[PDB]
């Protein structure tokens, strides 16, 4: 029962459109997954509501339930948990009981200064916890992104190899209730696949 | 000595990018702006340091003293609060010395599920507090925006006309250390000038 936690306070980052679609693609090649909705607002639970997802969704109301995820979700191959945005006793919930941490991160120049709190969280673990960096919205402004891609290996930490970017069938496809593998774009489930293949390999 | 607050929680949505180019813009115009920073990372601060910004900021550390900014900052026609991403002891804060209130949202489906809980905080003030909705990273897909624009009225609250676009400048300016009144985009600081009549139009 290994567990997957996407970390990271600073909101507008990517959390829940990127739990989505990666869990979604772990759903579509046999594994029985269950994402955990842990935002205040359950944003999550709610596109849920829509359709049917490839996963199932549980939403947690506390703390109380971030750390049975282990006891809980146990029948599950994965549990990916959407963090909340606020660094409470959350953040380092996940932490404490996942396998491995996503830390989703803009190109922005400060929308990226609030996943350190994250890194630091993670060090009082080591048992030691995998952790890597995901590139959600990822626009073309070249100047910055190395900017981000300097500043995130000083972190410690590194990331994934690919990028999801800020591509319009990701707010669309949420939208309506459902995934991008729901849609006819072949360049944004690409990146997604692709990705998921690199989560799972993060496994091995 | 008026007061107006950027508040919601649900980060991601433009408060920061909102408060310095509208602050700069009415600094171009004769008026004494001072800036209250009260995120926990002091994004707007940081932004600060690199170059003279066109108003004064100070960084508020905690909840006593976003309720001095009637006292504190009096010199200053308008006092700017960039509220943080957490809706603790400083959303209600804002709306209790504030003289008029902005919710800024994204064009997102629940992106915007979050600015409710700051609707709900105006109504403990009513004295009554002006308040306004902000359309900031417009994205040009006719659909949704129609689904954030309904969504808005059943608040009971109205929102400017114009609206913020998702535009580039706006990322890179904040980058380097201004505005985008430090540009040669004509569009950008158009909507910003036109919203920023607007906000001042308020007092009237
Ligand atoms: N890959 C992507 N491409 C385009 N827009 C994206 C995106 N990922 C996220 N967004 C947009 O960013 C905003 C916030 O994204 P998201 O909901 O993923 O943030 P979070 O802040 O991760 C949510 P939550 O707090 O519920 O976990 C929304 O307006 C959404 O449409
Ligand atoms: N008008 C706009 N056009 C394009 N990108 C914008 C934008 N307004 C904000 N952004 C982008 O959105 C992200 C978050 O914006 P911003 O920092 O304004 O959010 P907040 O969540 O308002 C910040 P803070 O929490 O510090 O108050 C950044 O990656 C930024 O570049």
């Amino acid at each position: 029962m290994k567990v997957i936690s996407f970390l990271n306070p600073k909101g507008g980052s990517g959390k829940t459109t990127a739990v989505i679609n990666i869990a979604t693609a772990l759903s579509r090649s046999g594994y029985n997954i269950a994402v955990v909705d842990t935002d205040p607002q359950m944003s999550l639970t709610n596109w849920s509501k829509a359709g049917k997802a490839a996963f199932d969704v549980f939403t947690a109301a506390s703390e109380k339930d971030v750390y049975g995820i282990r006891k809980d979700l146990a029948d599950y191959d994965f549990a990916i948990v959407d963090g909340a945005g606020s660094l409470s006793v959350i953040t380092s919930a996940a932490v404490m009981v996942s396998d491995l941490v996503i830390i989703p991160v803009t190109p922005s120049p400060l929308d990226f200064s609030a996943a350190g709190s994250v890194v630091t969280v993670l060090e009082a673990q080591a048992r030691k916890v995998e952790a890597r960096f995901l590139i959600t919205r990822k626009i073309e402004m070249a100047t910055m992104l190395n900017v981000l891609k300097e500043s995130i290996k000083d972190t410690g930490v590194k990331a994934f190899r690919t990028a999801i970017t800020q591509r319009q069938v990701y707010v669309k496809s949420i939208l309506d209730g459902d995934s991008v593998f729901e849609s006819s774009d072949g360049a944004a489930k690409g990146e997604i696949e692709i990705l998921t293949k690199e989560i799972v390999r993060i496994f091995e």
